[PDB]
């Protein structure tokens, strides 16, 4: 299983503008368009992102294009972040997917803020980090998805997504 597949599972795929779990305008595979309340603002950002007049709808290919860009961006962001890079470099390949998934969801800034948990991952105290990570707004808001990432960090396997 790879990052693309895991994220495709956690975000879904929507070809029309929709509101994410926080009420923000999104399209494709978790591609945030805007945090503004205006649909026009969103359709505007949409057309700018795709390079065409979309009228709030895109194609599968266009979604996949945004998705590759976003994943790429997440990785790069991890690599350039002083708090994140060291954690990421210390981890195994599976666990690296878990960190990227959180960053894709919440931004580098948001993740860089889990100081305690990051330290614990770095030290490879899996159980402790899993408990610490659960004590967050992230977990309370999106519990099922959070459990999937968390078990991934805890077990170092893809079992949580093997059901799915």
């Amino acid at each position: 299983m790879n990052i693309f597949e895991i994220l495709r599972i956690d975000e879904g795929l929507r070809l029309k503008i929709y509101k994410d779990t926080e009420g923000y305008y999104t399209i494709g595979i978790g591609h945030l368009l805007t945090k503004s309340p205006s649909l026009n603002a969103a359709k505007s950002e949409l057309d700018k992102a795709i390079g065409r007049n979309c009228n709030g709808v895109i194609t599968k290919d266009e979604a996949e294009k945004l998705f590759n860009q976003d994943v790429d961006a997440a990785v790069r962001g991890i690599l350039r972040n002083a708090k994140l890079k060291p954690v990421y470099d210390s981890l195994d390949a599976v666990r690296r997917c878990a960190l990227i998934n959180m960053v894709f969801q919440m931004g580098e800034t948001g993740v860089a803020g889990f100081t305690n948990s990051l330290r614990m991952l770095q030290q490879k105290r899996w159980d402790e980090a899993a408990v610490n990570l659960a004590k967050s707004r992230w977990y309370n808001q999106t519990p099922n998805r959070a459990k999937r990432v968390i078990t991934t960090f805890r077990t170092g396997t893809w079992d949580a997504y093997k059901n799915l």
